[PDB]
């Protein structure tokens, strides 16, 4: 429809993840313990932090993707145990589909103006105030 | 307003960064270009300010004051900057030196309709 609004990015990823025995993934997932997916919140287990440097982080996780898939299998409405689960049943190699929500402010002309529908979002830039 | 709705979540915080010589403020600023339609913006809940932070870097000055990837900058040393462009932000930082007193909002989602946290580290 027309109009402006602050759009939902879904930016999705499909991420392998492959350890040493002595190792963790590098990521602290949390989630629920009748359920909607949206895109404000389209999966119950999610990453909490991604280590820096560590498995998770080099392979591209962040900290708030959505856990979508483990493993090939879908963990949208899974509860946090069996999730847990299903990345221990998985050993030292893990192929998760995550998806990140932005939002993104759109200013698409409202109705009545004549324009197009599509959306116009504003466009961003970086900068960065790292010590590198 | 009774019944179900869009539940946001909004912690605000003000935290005072002091950086040294060597040291970056450590985080990375995203936002919205200082371009014509950033003139119509009006914050929301869902979206609080043009500037955010993309990322922080762990261990950091920004992190070890508590900030976190996806903080909506609200407040630079004083002045508000929830509608100023990018560029004017970024100077607004740098003229501040090595300190930076910022007034950040958190904005999160609830599940529609608790949580436990387990470590892979």
């Amino acid at each position: 429809a027309m109009g402006p609004g602050s759009d939902y990015i879904i930016k999705e990823k499909t991420v392998l993840l492959q350890k040493k025995d002595s190792e963790g993934f590098g990521f602290v997932l949390r989630g629920a313990k009748e359920f909607t997916p949206t895109p404000a919140f389209p999966a119950l287990q999610y990453l909490e932090s991604v280590d820096e440097g560590g498995v998770a982080w080099r392979a591209g996780l962040r900290m708030g993707d959505f856990l979508i898939e483990v493993n090939g299998q879908n963990v949208v409405k899974v509860g946090h145990r069996q999730v847990v689960n299903m990345i221990r049943q998985g050993g030292n190699t893990l192929m998760v589909k995550v998806v990140m929500v932005t939002r993104h402010p759109d200013m698409d002309a409202a109705a009545g103006s004549g324009s197009g529908s599509f959306p116009e979002l504003i466009q961003d830039t970086s900068t960065s105030f790292s010590t590198t």
